[PDB]
């Protein structure tokens, strides 16, 4: 019921926008190496700031000088195992995807790093979706939009 969804975003620098609807909003974090199934694996997420829930569907450019294209890489429906409110409060959300790519239990977890809280990682849960990464590599895997 909750809508989730990642866009691979091919600006300067190529990474990952994932993003997670709550309270009427898009909360989203910047991955710049993308999400990853293999749990022993930790994937930088710098929280960035909230979109509507429209933009989830979006694909096109972010225009020059402002920044290259996108495209929704995955998408679905999201689901909290903890209050997810105190969960992105204290720094800590596990959570279950239900989309295209990316299935089974994350954690999203956040910095106590005074001045660094806008660092998260975002790591797989050891569960049946788990993927070693040298075996399955989601990114090379499933490269394209799942819209278009
Ligand atoms: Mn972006
Ligand atoms: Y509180
Ligand atoms: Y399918």
């Amino acid at each position: 019921l909750l809508r989730y969804c990642v866009q691979k975003h091919d600006a300067s620098r190529l990474h990952y926008d994932f993003r997670l609807e709550l309270d009427g909003t898009l909360k989203s974090w910047a991955v710049p190496k993308g999400p990853c199934l293999d749990p022993a694996v930790k994937r930088l997420a710098v929280q960035v700031e909230d979109h509507p829930l429209d933009y989830a569907d979006f694909e096109g450019s972010i225009p020059q000088g402002h920044a290259g294209d996108v495209i929704v890489w995955d998408r679905g429906a999201w689901t909290p195992l903890d209050d997810p409110r105190e969960g992105l409060e204290k720094g800590h959300l596990s959570f279950a995807l239900d989309g295209e790519k990316l299935s089974g239990r994350w954690h999203l977890i956040r910095t106590n790093l005074r001045g660094k809280q806008s660092q998260w990682f975002l790591v797989k849960a050891k569960d049946g979706e788990a993927r070693s990464l040298d075996r399955f590599d989601v990114l090379k895997e499933r490269p394209d939009s799942v819209l278009s």
